[PDB]
């Protein structure tokens, strides 16, 4: 592929907001997509107040770091608490949610691999 | 399901001819990832990871401080809240020219180990 190296603050790209069946109040920037990533892809995650990334599962692994806030982990079996400079490991398969019980914005960068898209 | 606050990983200290003032912890490695792995590098005031170059890409976010990025030719100075993407074979290296520790998230795919 293409020579270089790309350097830029996260919060230059525009947070779009994400709207399925599963989500509500969360937004999305991507930072490396698939336009540029040769095997996985890095995303920033803005769950608003509130917000809700319902329990599911999906075929891929999620490697997750917790950059502001405190984030509510739902498992199979419960919930539990993490916050800044938490990561999270997600197995492919396991069922995972999340959810941000407090006032104020919670961010989470994530990272899957590229064949689970963008 | 892993959750684990990243300082409680313990870190490991690296001082080699290319590599000084730098601790690494592998927050999510070989045993654990099917694809990619986590790490988090912190850098002491004045440490140094000298320019070198990988086959495999690099995805990074800075956590903490003002990094110094070592390019081809030059250096770029980023701070917490960027992300860098080095592309596979780009040269790069990383310096810490202030006087408080700096961090930064790395994660690789796992052929380039842990
Ligand atoms: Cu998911
Ligand atoms: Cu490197």
């Amino acid at each position: 592929g293409p020579s270089g190296m790309i350097l830029k603050r996260a919060y230059d790209v525009t947070p779009q907001k994400i709207s399925t069946d599963k989500v509500r109040g969360v937004r999305k920037r991507v930072l490396i997509g698939l336009k540029d990533a040769p095997n996985f892809v890095m995303r920033l995650f803005t769950v608003e107040p509130g917000g809700l990334i319902d329990r599911h599962s999906a075929p891929w692994e999620a490697e997750i770091f917790v950059l502001k806030g405190k984030l509510t982990v739902l498992k199979e079996q419960g919930e539990e608490t993490v916050e800044e400079g938490f990561y999270i490991f997600v197995e492919p398969n396991e069922i995972h949610g999340f959810r941000n019980d407090t006032d104020s914005e919670v961010e989470f960068l994530c990272l899957i691999p590229k064949e689970g898209g963008e």
